[PDB]
């Protein structure tokens, strides 16, 4: 596949890549009753300066993709990038792919001078894991995620 | 007795001096080697971003506790989410109701801005703060695994 396979990072032209991705989030995550953002709302997110989005296309179809948000610190002058999102169209898993857009996101953000990328799995959700740790990542924690749904 | 004393606050951009109060005691209370702290213009700039809120406790004016948070804007909704990403009270003044209350202005503030929720994490083997968030009324808890890539 990595004859046809393009990996790309979203730029703020890319409305039409980013609605695609969302959609294929909404497809692998099986997320229920979902709205999407009017376009706008979208935009504006896409053109944060603290916010990038890697894709994977074959031909014009994306195909897979994650989402990373910058966390500036107060540790260090070099940022952190935190992988919020990442998913493969199942009808393209076990191709690479995966693998593809973390090497290019952490490429970009090595490039960038970052300290650190970090990303959650669930612990129950063990080919997550099984994929992450193929990846080579310099370490793995154990954490538990607490929230608050406010009113 | 501080419940009286205690002032909670949230920084504003000419506070860079509780700021770096606040850094230190996170030094301190998490035990962080070789720890050289970034320069105030760059301190400065992240307290003047528009997604980064810091909360505070104040004893007279010694910041006795902290936390700080971003602003995740959604793709699956118009209302956004807090992450709050680091929280400690100083080791003289806890179980005192501080960080509690620190939780409490947090969840506050961000539910007036009409946000969706609030996450924090807590590392497993870390069984103080996981004591402490499980005090808070958190809507749930979930087990997870962070991976980190360490960039050269
Ligand atoms: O495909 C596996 C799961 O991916 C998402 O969940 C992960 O990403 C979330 C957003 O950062 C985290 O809150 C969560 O802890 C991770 O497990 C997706 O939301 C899940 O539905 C998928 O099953
Ligand atoms: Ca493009
Ligand atoms: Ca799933
Ligand atoms: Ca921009
Ligand atoms: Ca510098
Ligand atoms: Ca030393
Ligand atoms: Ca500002
Ligand atoms: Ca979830
Ligand atoms: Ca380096
Ligand atoms: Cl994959
Ligand atoms: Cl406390």
């Amino acid at each position: 596949i990595d004859n046809f396979l393009k990996i790309e990072r979203l730029a703020e032209n890319d409305l039409p890549k980013f609605i695609q991705l969302i959609r294929l989030f909404e497809a692998v995550f099986e997320m229920k009753n979902f709205s999407i953002p009017d376009s706008e709302h979208l935009q504006k997110l896409l053109n944060q300066n603290n916010f990038y989005v890697f894709v994977a296309l074959l031909e014009n179809k994306i195909v897979g993709g994650l989402t990373s948000y910058v966390l500036e610190q107060y540790y260090s002058e070099k940022p952190l990038a935190y992988i919020y999102d990442l998913a493969v169209d199942t009808n393209w898993q076990r191709q690479g792919i995966g693998k593809k857009l973390i090497t290019a996101t952490n490429q970009f953000y090595t490039e960038k001078g970052f300290e650190e990328v970090f990303v959650q799995a669930d612990k129950v959700d063990d080919y997550a894991l099984d994929f992450y740790r193929s990846t080579k990542p310099t370490a793995e924690e154990q954490v538990v995620h607490f929230y608050y749904t406010l009113k």
